[PDB]
């Protein structure tokens, strides 16, 4: 076989040190994200709606304005759903695509479909507009540090379409945009010209964000193939706490508790899991109280904890990429 | 699509108030149930046995003697099992079947098959004769309040046959009566003449009872699509406690702890789950100590906690139906 | 097992004799059928269309006007299709349903869906309005002889809905009304109270008619489990020829040639085949020239050969039922 | 739905007339094809071999030298086989890809893998190097007539890789390059921006060539969804015969006999069939005598009948495209 | 891979010559077989019956009395059927099992189960007691010639149990003894110690006999992977005819007509086919007139054609083994 | 059905008493095991490697030197994997195989395959060489007590091959040696001559050991069909603690906590679970810190806790067998 597609089982982080942490924390503006990155996404955006187009556009526009050589690829495809065949459009933003190994961050940008009620619309603030914004802010706050990319490894952002079901959650009505990109990736030579290494083999770890934005989340540690990376999150959250770099945060209310989760949760990682991609599944258990109700809006987001998680994740990424 | 089959995502309860609670509690006789409803069911009743006929008869007889317009329907069908094709008979008791939306309570009335041992027979007192009786007592205690039904919503009772395996638990040997009614329902126009709304779309929530009757149960909160309804149970159990309306009950031993359950349990809800029916799964974890042994009899039932749960469930129902 | 559900492997016909043949032939009016039974069905009648309702009504109305105790049952159900869940309605007309054994005749009354072209509509005259009419005329011509039913065996007519695909022929888009009645039957005790005999076990033979009405058909002999019954058709066609009871008919152009067919054809019999129901599949090979074009209309039907087949089938039925 | 993806059920040919036939026949050089198009392909070319690269290159080179705006696309992908994951490369040559409707010709360019025997190699002259060449010659002979394309319909050539099994014929070891392009096509918006029309909907008819080059072939008529197009082939073969435009040809030995084929043959059309693409399957029954032996070489090809079929197919194409 | 498991694609026969044919024909006694080999098998012998034991015993006893080093192996196993799990017992008789390559002859020795009718029992003379006897006589007539085995190739006899369905033909109720030996073989190192060659790889060709014993059979040529071997049968039948070595035989009624069979027949070869074992399927099309009726007895066998086929098959075997 | 294959639902232990415990504890030498049983297994031993042969040999050699009538059976088979078909070899050591009921202990002796890194090899000390040794020591320490076997019940050891995936964990790449022995067992008459009792029916309980050897394990209680047996382990661990028979052990750090595990873990028990075999799954949750890294070696094993578990398991076995 090829030498490099093992490089990840042994990859270790460049732990940052207090001077570094203080700057990463300095370099994220929850307020900037909240008005520049997230408020434009708090619209109805089910697949095929005009809001899917708006959101797609907004995401690329806010990436393009950055300096790093982000290579965007809209992957409009078709797939079968209750109401017939329909058009979806995953958004993929990659740095150094030539490269063999990528750390991937991901969420879904579609919003579940709901019939208007009481003249209220479902905009899906935790599920999953915040995660979209968190990934945009991360691309910004770290634009400079991420210029340094031109260890052959880099960063990819995936914003899946069609995470949600049109009707009722089932394996056949769900994960439209993930089930499709898993397969396409699984079947693409990587690097170009290989003859045994697919594009998953370059997927070092899939950090999937989902249902984030409520207060007092608890994130379980879901899979052992990635639990060492979960512990970094705990550590990163601890040190960021003892430096006074977090807001309204308590160690008695940490976000990353070493509580293991035997059971399963269906989500855009399965298509990549079952094919043995290592996964960090940053979805909370229990889900936000407002889950799948019209009350999942901006008013019920907690600024402080989106800010704390932003700071943690950005460190985790610089630490994974050695930056 | 049709307007009404969303009515349940937004349905909220008519919380009862202390004068109301005191009467619901006054209006259940654990002793009446135990001699009139449950003792006749503590017989061997595997599918096709004479005890299946006895139990079927007993259930209808005890319903018919009530005043509300309970419409009974025995749904004798056939399905394949290890030992060949066999005859099963789900029992379905419905109020206002014309109506579009139903809250459904359910258990299984078959008893697992066991070869007599030491001249002892398996009668399955927790699994699941008690749940049968709990649903009969609920129909009685609330007969009057349930006359008021002639918000288009009502109550259905399902007593599945063939929950248990004949040989060894497997997806192919199990859930005979549920796998069959799920499908039949899924394919029945509701309301009559519709052209897109099946009979599940009228299944507002499936409250499935199973393995109840032992002391000191703990019921986990299994699915988020129904966790708000689980919290009502906690609340209802709390208020009923602080009013002195419970027996031998301790808040340090509540039955409904906010302990989440990642993994899965196979049971008559799966056929209705996988098709996206919201489920409250009132089965305890851990299972009774006597589970699937000849020691699951009447002597090892705890009167007090069947009484406490009876009282809680009846409130939950009046609260769900606004009565 | 039960004794009787073998009765069919050994069932033999009461061959009719020239005086009898001459009367059956006397007793069918191709002209009556063509104006009373078939012309009302030459309308667009895809599932859910108003023409499905018209056709459904017309079929029952023309049965009800007969004397025999035809027991009609409309079996409106729901099932999943490309464009979503939809409503279908099989029509079932039975004589002596109490009885254990039935010879079943069947076709499909839906018409394939097509977008109007050149202001032309698909009415599906061979596929399958003629077979519908042929089964109505058979019920009429033999009304008297079929009064004699009150060997426990009788006659059933099935007119399936949703034979055709909405989009493109596939196992998932096809046979909506057959796949559903096969299963329901397979799971229904027969006789009522049995405990091992489904309702297929009473399905002695399924004579399925399809794509009939063109000139010069050739019907292959498809399955050995029913080839003895195919030979009766040949014989019945021969004797009816040598008696001068056929029109524009030639033995060098017989309809039932002992030409075997190795391959397979998908059609409403599969759901009943794969469950081991014996099948006579009266569909021609090759299909009419006009198959699935707007040219499959009334002008391109051949009166003479619909008349010849009508006469043959009616004999076959009286011969199978001993009448 | 969209109007145009029905355009094919009603599409009819522009029959050519004797002056036209004489020129198409004049315009094909069996000798040119045999030295310029086919002899370079009579090499071992299993997937991944150097001969796969040679053949791939040769095919594109011989297309590029033409005048029409052939748009080539090599679709290197990966898929699982007995011996592991491996790299395949379908070749796709399209004219007017912008357009909505395409008539597609196709064969496979891989050669079955065989361990050298007696110092002999399998080069697969009928299976399927000849069909490759026949499609190249067709692109040449008709280059001029095919310039006229800039009824929105055009022509596509597909040369699948991995038709053959590596080990033993099975659904899991076969059709690597077809099973993959069917799916990718099925999921691609066509035209770009559509939201219900895949790229199959533009696949008007799939004319698949395979196992051609032996003498005295007989081609059955496999599917009714395309039998009208098979009859054109018969007609085209007849008229070309009665004009003296064929060599060593006899009507008592026609190639296209109205002999129907009930059973099935597995081949690159299945992936496109099961998804309802209309298919003309030009594979003979029986297969060449030399099938899958080292004797399937150039010495055992019959020039005359490759020439006759070349002439017929080219007419069929001009007739389908109205040229 | 290993060199030898290709040896069969290129294996060719040692055609016998008139002096040889005359002796093979001299050396078979239809009368001996009919009283010594077949009459003991004309008993009810469904799986688990006492007749299965009788037949099993009879088969081994009649082999053991021979001189060649026949190594018998009864492969009693269990598998699931309608009426539950049941015990089957394939019989396997092998010469030179150490060896890598085997020509395999096979039939099934179970008889379909039928409830006695008119005090008549199903003994399955063509289906398949005759084929059993034909394989025993072949072992005898050629005992001497088959001593010569101690080209590493030899002969195996398989008599499957449970070919027939207990209830109704289906993929789940059928081929119990074949589906099981296919798998076991597929997973057994051959030769012992190999690490890639299963025991199928030593299965050079599977000659499966079934439904033989009626007059005027016609055997189609089913698969091209074995059609060269079918032609040997034609040839062998021709030469044996023109030598006056056949009885009541006519070339206008040959048994092996070059009539191809597109469709499929389910039978003990499928388990070995789908895994790419080359198959000669000696079952007639059409099936005997008496197929699956109580009339499939000894009185309706035709001595002459069992004798003619015996002679042909024995030649085919000596010709395949070079003896 | 047969009487005895229920004997296990009611089987209860012969609890040992302090004099007995002290001797079992006296009779295990962690030091002997560690040099005689385990150190020879700390080699690279993926399937087909020379180390698989070494380990296979070592296991049998160390059994054969014992006195009890251990009947060894190497079950070399073949099965499909990413890189092709490959050869595996389960090791099975049985006492009193004639007998109907067996308590089975098991682990896997293969080691996951890894490409050498930093000149380091994966030897899989917890996963699962220690469990191998623990089962050998158990056979030794109890050799004498296990002579007493000549309640028809005995002990079986299974050392599966191919537990691990070659590439990435999936249902298709995993459990090669278990998926194969489950099936073979499921289909073997037991006792020999039975006709309904497979060899699973003699599998009283499957105690599967895996990932053992690290400090401070926590073993959850996975299935209720075996939770009574898990409680024995707790009890046995408690009493062994309060007798001073354990080392470096704390009740605040017990190994068997009554912590239930809702979710699932894939492992050699599934093939036997899904077929309803009762399972005690002694794998810890969480997995060792060194899981699937080169750091899972001998240096990071904790002598004390392997010793404590050895002592506990040996008691559990004598207690299950009444010795
Ligand atoms: N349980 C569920 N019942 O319904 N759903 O959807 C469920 C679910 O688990 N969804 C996955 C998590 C999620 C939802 N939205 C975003 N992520
Ligand atoms: N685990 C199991 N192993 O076996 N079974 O049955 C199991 C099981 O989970 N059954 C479902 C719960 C139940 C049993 N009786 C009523 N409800
Ligand atoms: N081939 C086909 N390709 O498309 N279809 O539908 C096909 C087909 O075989 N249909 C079954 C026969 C039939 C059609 N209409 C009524 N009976
Ligand atoms: N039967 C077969 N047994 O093996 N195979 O491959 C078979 C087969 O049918 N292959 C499909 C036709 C073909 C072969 N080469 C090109 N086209
Ligand atoms: N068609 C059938 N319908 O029912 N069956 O069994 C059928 C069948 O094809 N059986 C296979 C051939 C056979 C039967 N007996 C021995 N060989
Ligand atoms: N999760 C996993 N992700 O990858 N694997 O293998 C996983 C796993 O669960 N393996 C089963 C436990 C095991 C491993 N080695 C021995 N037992
Ligand atoms: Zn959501
Ligand atoms: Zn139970
Ligand atoms: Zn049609
Ligand atoms: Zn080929
Ligand atoms: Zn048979
Ligand atoms: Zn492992």
């Amino acid at each position: 076989a090829s030498a490099w597609p093992e490089e990840k089982n042994y990859h270790q982080p460049a732990i940052l040190n207090s001077s570094a942490l203080r700057q990463i924390a300095e370099g994220t503006s929850i307020s900037e994200m909240w008005q520049n990155d997230l408020q434009p996404l708090l619209i109805e955006r089910y697949p095929g709606s005009p809001g899917s187009y708006a959101a797609r556009q907004h995401i690329m526009q806010r990436i393009q304005r950055l300096q790093a050589d982000w290579v965007l690829e809209i992957d409009t495809f078709l797939s079968q759903t209750p109401y017939g065949y329909r058009s979806f459009s995953n958004i993929i933003s990659t740095l150094n695509p030539t490269a063999k190994r990528h750390l991937v961050l991901a969420c879904h940008y579609d919003s579940k479909y709901f019939s208007h009620w009481n003249n209220r619309v479902f905009v899906g603030a935790t599920d999953s507009a915040v995660p979209c914004a968190m990934m945009l802010e991360l691309a910004r706050a770290l634009d400079k540090k991420l210029l340094s990319l031109k260890p052959d490894l880099s960063l990819q952002l995936i914003f899946f379409d069609g995470e949600e079901a049109f009707l009722h959650w089932s394996p056949q009505d769900s994960l439209y945009g993930s089930r499709h990109l898993a397969a396409k990736m699984a079947s693409t030579p990587h690097p170009p010209g290989a003859r045994g290494t697919s594009q998953l083999h370059g997927m070092d770890l899939l950090v999937l964000l989902d249902l984030i934005g409520a207060p007092n989340p608890t994130f379980p540690n879901f899979f052992p193939n990635s639990a060492r990376w979960f512990e970094r999150l705990q550590a990163i959250e601890h040190e960021l706490h003892e430096l006074g770099l977090l807001k309204d945060h308590s160690l008695e209310g940490r976000y990353f508790q070493n509580y293991s989760y035997g059971g399963v949760i269906q989500d855009d990682h399965i298509p990549f899991l079952r094919r043995g991609v290592p996964v960090l599944h940053l979805i909370p258990s229990p889900f936000p109280e407002v889950w799948h109700t019209m009350d999942d809006n901006e008013e019920n987001l907690d600024e402080s904890t989106i800010d704390n998680l932003n700071k943690i994740l950005q460190v985790f990424v610089l630490e994974y990429l050695h930056l």
